[PDB]
């Protein structure tokens, strides 16, 4: 109920879908998260990435999303944040009221054509894809690792998003430039697969 109501009223969440504004800040909840991430103390390093194919990717070095299976829902606790709305405790589905905390990132999942979740947690790889907002597959182990954090890549829904597809980078840049002033603790990296260019962004 939560992801259809997304797709249906998408201005309601994220803004202008024709003009770029939503666009963007499809970028800016993923990239909000990993921040929440790095203020509860965990995530030092954020890395942000433009595909060559208009995704966009957001690495973090943080605890990586819980994986064991949620006591209610009964699959992967990574699936019910990305799939139910209410469970990030940010959005609601009320199509009247549209707020400052929790996880949003179930916004982005149900505007992208594609999205894909790697976690890295507890000594695992973990992997899982949508389309749509819809889990293709359960959370599935790809290997072993010695690092902690979670990478999110979306591609926006074309069935959504119009006339503005394409990221604007120094659009990104700024709001990551902001961040990383706030933010003194992390090192945020961004990168343009489309064109090579990249900054690293860190408080002096
Ligand atoms: C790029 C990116 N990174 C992350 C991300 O690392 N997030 C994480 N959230 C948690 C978590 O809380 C999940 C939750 C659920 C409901 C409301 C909240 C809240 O903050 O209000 C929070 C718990 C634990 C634990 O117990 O080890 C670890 C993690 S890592 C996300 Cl998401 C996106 Cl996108
Ligand atoms: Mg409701």
């Amino acid at each position: 109920k939560g992801l259809d109501a997304v797709r249906k009223r998408p201005g309601m969440y994220i803004g202008d879908t024709d003009d770029g504004t939503g666009l963007h800040h499809m970028v800016f909840e993923v990239v909000d998260n990993a921040i929440d991430e790095a203020l509860a103390g965990h995530c030092k390093e954020i890395i942000v990435t433009i595909h060559a194919d208009n995704s966009v990717s957001v690495q973090d070095d943080g605890r990586g999303i819980p994986t064991g299976i949620h006591p209610e829902e009964g699959v992967s606790a990574a699936e019910v944040i990305m799939t139910v709305l209410h469970a990030g405790g940010k959005f609601d589905d009320n199509s009247y009221k549209v707020g400052l905390h929790g996880v949003g990132v179930s916004v982005v999942n149900a505007l992208s054509q594609k999205l894909e979740l790697v976690i890295q947690r507890e000594g695992k790889i973990h992997r899982q894809i949508y389309e749509h907002g819809v889990p293709q597959a359960p959370l599935a182990v790809t290997g072993e690792t010695e690092k902690t954090g979670t990478m999110v890549r979306f591609w926006p829904s074309l069935e959504t998003f119009t006339n503005v597809t394409e990221f604007e980078y120094e659009i990104l840049a700024k709001r990551l430039r902001e961040l990383s002033f706030l933010n003194s603790g992390v090192s945020i990296r961004l990168r343009d697969k489309r064109d090579g260019k990249e900054d690293h962004f860190h408080y002096e």
